[PDB]
């Protein structure tokens, strides 16, 4: 009955937005194992641009989130069919590179939550000082 | 065998420091229930000074932390013997107003972790721009 779910991301400065997305992946089915992949520093910088916390910092925070069952840290930047087989992953959770996952029935959408983020929060502090 | 532990705080902009403290309270004994009390907006502002996130925001984030079993939100600013009886609390976890708790054997120390905080993190961003 147990379904293995994989979610990957940078998870920099984790906030309610990440946590809700993780909750959503974890609850895609009744009985799941959520594996979270955390991207390496070098590849995030090269491909996405700038990361604020190190790999160890971003991984250690994730360790404290209820929905997270296992962490792969670092994780590959791109998911492969081999990777899914290696870790016996049934579905990849995500918010076309992913065409092959949809074709295989292994693509599960999750949504984002705007406005909740660390960035937005210091704005809040500063509006105080006009 | 189960021990009820109570921890209270503001829990504004939750970071690894709060999470480690929560972990520590949760693991004081083998079998525990960790109850977390989150302080109200009005009383935090009046007594401590400024809060960045609302009561609902600070409580909803805490909901996602592994170690948290129950939340009282808002919680009283000061713990009373009546309060402990009401919620069948065995120990209060904390990092002299608390003399009475020590006297009763109900005071459990937990430690802080410096440098890990949201504030410290935007400093990190800004050192980039000299």
């Amino acid at each position: 009955k147990n379904v293995v779910i994989y979610a990957d991301g940078v998870y920099d400065m984790l906030h309610l937005g990440h946590m809700k997305q993780l909750e959503q992946a974890k609850k895609l089915f009744e009985n799941t194992t959520l594996i979270v992949g955390v991207t390496s520093d070098n590849e995030t910088k090269l491909f996405k641009g700038q990361v604020v916390q190190t790999l160890e910092e971003r991984t250690e925070t994730l360790k404290h989130i209820r929905w997270v069952d296992e962490i792969i840290s670092p994780c590959p930047w791109v998911v492969t069919p081999e990777f899914l087989e290696k870790y016996k992953i049934d579905y990849v959770a995500h918010d076309d590179i992913y065409a092959w996952l949809k074709r295989a029935g292994k693509f599960k959408a999750t949504q984002r939550t705007e406005g909740v983020s660390t960035t937005d929060l210091i704005v809040r502090i500063l509006k105080n000082y006009e």
